[PDB]
Parts: structure tokens; C-alpha cells; sequence
């Protein structure tokens, strides 16, 4: 099966490398990027991200609800466009399909 967990790990490496300040909104704020896999807050967040991807592909994802939740953290369209780029890189590095369609669905509610 597609190793979405590995894709997600690379995604966060790309995301926080390009936009380190985004990491301050998370429970693993301040943690060195190279050590995130050993952080409990990160493990939970990564798991939820993997789940969301599998839900988008599976057809059960609630893109409107995820979009609203992000707005509730002052995360909007600009951040998701940046994320779209980081995720494309991560997908490509693992021979996984691009997930732009899934991010676009979230964007349609931002
Ligand atoms: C590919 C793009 C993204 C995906 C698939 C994604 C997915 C998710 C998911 C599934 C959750 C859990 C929501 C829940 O528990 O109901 C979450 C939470 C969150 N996301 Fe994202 N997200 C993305 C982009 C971003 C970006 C660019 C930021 C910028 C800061 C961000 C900030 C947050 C924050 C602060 C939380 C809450 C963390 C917490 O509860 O400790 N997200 N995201």
C-alpha cells in the first residue's frame, strides 16, 4: 500500500523548512525538525494527517469541516497554497499520487 505515513513525514519536513513559523501553532512548537518523529504531539498530528488523506481518497473526508477548523487557528488560503507545494514534493518523492485535488477541495471552503 502507498506509504502515506512516510509521505506525511516528508510533507512536514518540507512545510516547516519553508515556513518554520507555522510550527509555532502546534504542540511540538520549538522541536528540532530532525527530531519530530520522537515527539508525542507530532506523532498524533502526523497520524491525523495520514487519516485525513486516507479519508479524502476513501470519500469520507469532510473538507468543509477541516477548512473551518483551520480558520479557527487563523490558517487560511495563503497557508494552504504553500502547503500544496510541500505536499506535492512529498508525494513525488514516494511515487505516490499528487494530492492537489484534495487540497483544492479544502481551498474551495477557504
Ligand atoms: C496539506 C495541507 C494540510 C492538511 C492535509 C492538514 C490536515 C490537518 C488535520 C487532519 C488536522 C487535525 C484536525 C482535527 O483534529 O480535527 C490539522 C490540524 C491543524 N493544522 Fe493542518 N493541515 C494542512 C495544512 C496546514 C497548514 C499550512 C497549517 C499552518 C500553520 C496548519 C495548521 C494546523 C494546526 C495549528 C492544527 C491544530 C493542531 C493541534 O490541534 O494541536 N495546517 N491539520
Amino acid at each position: 500500500m502507498v506509504n502515506w505515513a512516510a509521505v506525511v513525514d516528508d510533507f512536514y519536513q518540507e512545510l516547516f523548512k519553508a515556513h518554520p513559523e507555522y510550527q509555532n501553532k502546534f504542540g511540538f512548537k520549538g522541536v528540532a525538525l530532525g527530531s519530530l518523529k520522537g515527539n508525542a504531539a507530532y506523532k498524533t498530528q502526523a497520524g491525523k494527517t495520514v487519516d485525513y488523506i486516507n479519508a479524502a481518497i476513501g470519500g469520507s473526508a469532510d473538507a468543509a469541516g477541516l477548512a473551518s477548523r483551520h480558520k479557527g487557528r487563523n490558517v487560511g488560503s495563503a497557508e494552504f497554497h504553500n502547503a500544496k507545494a510541500c505536499l506535492a514534493k512529498a508525494c513525488s518523492a514516494h511515487g505516490a499520487p499528487d494530492l492537489g485535488f484534495a487540497i483544492d477541495d479544502i481551498l474551495s471552503h477557504l
